[PDB]
């Protein structure tokens, strides 16, 4: 006769920008209470620093496009829009968190209207603008508001950077989860060793949809090798010989608008993809493709001593409440009939 306390840890891992802190909201939002008004509040300074941030990085990228262009108009700026523009440079780079009023949104509103920026956008994928940037772009009004309460979408789109470690304790409907979010760019791994020890599972955010995308650390890396690395080198550490692997192939809602645009060809590892078919038939191709590279990688990867742990594959929209509530109940089945099995 113990105490008859059972705290189970579950650790966060994955790539940078892989949606391990969009996950690690969803729980909170499900298993504990919803954020309250005040909580809301506190995410306006990154949502309109998100603002300024993705309008700069339009502004920067068709800077570098026209350099690298000789015979062709196609990057050069209006001059209001050019007067918008430089405005904008200035204080994002100025303040850590600008404000997002009436007269600044009038600005960008007009600056996104720029043909300029528009060949910019479509060449994104070479550049860092990220995945909301369009959907950002359509809520200016409602978030320059002098009023503004941030919705549960804003909340789940605001981008921050993670670099701490981030504990919550939840219990599904004496059984505990210990859950840890923390930092997945390079610089962040440095912490990951020291959070590997009686790991019950490890949820690994896997972003399929970046296949056509390079590294923040290192513009010439693609994405989805690093996560492929990654992965690979997760599933080689000691300390993880017994730990369950839930592999979260996360932003499907992006990869399904993606897949019949790009060629999956263009990332290294899919190189000898051949489509099929064309709508849900080729995306639900496509996306199994994935998945057994996925699959074939963890077998490839995981020794004797270690072949018999858990390991499952879940399809998510991190973003999506339903999905992630309906994954995560599927997740602790798993995890409850297992402990159960080695008792
Ligand atoms: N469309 C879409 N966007 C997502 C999804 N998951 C995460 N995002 C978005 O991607 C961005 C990065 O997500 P985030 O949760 O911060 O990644 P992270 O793994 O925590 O990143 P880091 O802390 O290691 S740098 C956020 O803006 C978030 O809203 C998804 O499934 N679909
Ligand atoms: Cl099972
Ligand atoms: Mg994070």
């Amino acid at each position: 006769m113990g105490s008859g306390i059972h705290i189970r840890k579950l650790l966060l891992l994955g790539a940078g920008e892989s949606g391990k802190s969009t996950i690690f909201k969803q729980i909170k939002l499900l298993f504990q209470t919803g954020f309250d008004e005040g909580e809301l509040k506190s995410y306006v300074p990154v949502i309109h620093a998100n603002v300024y941030q993705t309008i700069k990085l339009l502004h920067d990228g068709t800077k570098e496009f026209a350099q690298n262009e000789t015979d062709s108009a196609k990057y050069m700026l209006s001059s209001e829009s050019i007067a918008i523009g430089e405005k904008l440079s200035e204080i994002g780079g100025r303040l850590d968190y600008p404000r997002l009023t009436k007269d600044i949104a009038e600005g960008i509103e007009t600056l996104w209207k720029d043909p300029a920026i528009q060949e910019t956008c479509a060449r994104g994928n070479e550049l860092q603008v990220p995945d909301c940037t369009k959907y950002l772009m359509e809520n200016l009004k409602r978030l320059s508001d002098i009023n503004y309460i941030p919705t549960k979408e804003d909340v789940l789109y605001a981008r921050v950077r993670t670099t701490g470690v981030v504990e919550i304790q939840f219990s599904p409907v004496g059984e505990v989860y210990r859950l840890f979010d923390v930092g997945g760019q390079r610089n962040e791994r440095r912490k990951w060793i020291h959070l590997f020890e009686g790991v019950t599972a490890v949820i690994f955010c896997a972003a399929i949809s970046e296949y056509d995308q390079t590294l923040f650390e290192d513009e010439q890396k693609n994405r989805m090798m690093e996560t492929k690395e990654l992965f690979d080198w997760v599933l080689k550490q000691p300390c993880f010989e017994k730990t369950s692997f839930m592999l979260f192939l996360n932003k499907f809602d992006i990869f399904e608008k993606k897949v019949l645009d790009v060629p999956l060809n263009v990332c290294e590892w899919f190189r000898d993809y051949q489509p099929v078919s064309s709508g849900k038939q080729e995306i639900e191709h496509a996306y199994e493709f994935v998945k057994k590279k996925f699959e074939e990688l963890y077998y490839q990867n995981t020794a004797p001593d270690r072949v018999d742990r858990v390991f499952k594959i879940y399809r998510t929209t991190a973003l999506d409440q339903k999905l992630v509530k309906k994954t995560f109940k599927l997740v602790d089945e798993t995890l409850r009939r297992r402990n159960l099995l080695e008792a």
